């Protein structure tokens, strides 16, 4: 379609269900999660934030990025470095791990950032609106399956504070991104890259899975 945002949705429609269908991701849903399974990808989770984060700010004044920015709205490394700070502990920033898998998705959010800017809002296009729209079925999930205690913690991830409504911020999101001006051959790219983004979160869950089944 002409609206890119609506391309983008379209494009990646096979992709995503590829991501839904991924063994690790389907127990999520099937509200099989392990206390050890959640962790590894809330680990994840802060290794990809940290690395979209960095970049988003480094572009956040680019006409290619700048119409996107809204950083009080989605950032979520703090919130994650609260999370993680619960699941693994005071020592969290020793203990984390850091796999391959993780390395591959920081590693082309990086490159993206610094050589391809105008492909990062596929990025946090994919990762934000995804994690957003998708937060709750999620986290419901999640906080019925891991039965934690009364912490007050460990799920803040799940929450976008700045956000009275969801729906909302999402069309506006949207809006905004159709008002992004590139070519033709550009707006190819970011469809392309959006496709990458689910590859690199399904090559992950892949390894996930591997690591917990031995
Ligand atoms: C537990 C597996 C998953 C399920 C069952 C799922 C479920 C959801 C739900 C409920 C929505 C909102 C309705 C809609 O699709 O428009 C959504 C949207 C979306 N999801 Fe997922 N999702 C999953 C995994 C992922 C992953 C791994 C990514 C990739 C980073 C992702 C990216 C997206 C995006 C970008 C959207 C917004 C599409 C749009 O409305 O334009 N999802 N997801």
């Amino acid at each position: 379609p002409q609206d890119l945002s609506e391309a983008l949705k379209e494009a990646t429609k096979e992709v995503h269900t590829q991501a839904e269908n991924a063994e690790f991701m389907r127990n999520f849903q099937k509200g099989q999660v392990t206390r050890d399974g959640f962790k590894l990808v809330m680990a994840s989770l802060y290794h990809i934030y940290v690395a979209l984060e960095e970049e988003i700010e480094r572009n956040k004044e680019s006409p290619v990025f700048a119409p996107v920015y809204f950083p009080e709205e989605l950032h979520r490394k703090a919130a994650l470095e609260q999370d993680l700070a619960f699941w693994y502990g005071p020592r969290w920033q020793e203990v984390i791990p850091y796999t391959p898998a993780m390395q591959r998705y920081v590693k082309r959010l990086h490159e993206v950032g610094r050589t391809e800017p105008e492909l990062l809002v596929a990025h946090a296009y994919t990762r934000y609106l995804g994690d957003l729209s998708g937060g709750q079925v999620l986290k419901k999930i999640a906080q019925k399956a891991l039965d934690l205690p009364s912490s007050g913690e460990g799920l803040a991830f799940f929450t976008f504070p700045n956000i009275a409504s969801a729906t909302k911020f999402k069309q506006l999101y949207e809006s905004r991104m159709n008002s992004l001006e590139m070519t033709p051959a550009v707006r190819q790219r970011v469809i392309e890259e959006a496709k990458t983004a689910f590859l690199l979160n399904i090559q992950l869950f892949e390894e996930l899975q591997e690591l917990l089944t031995h």
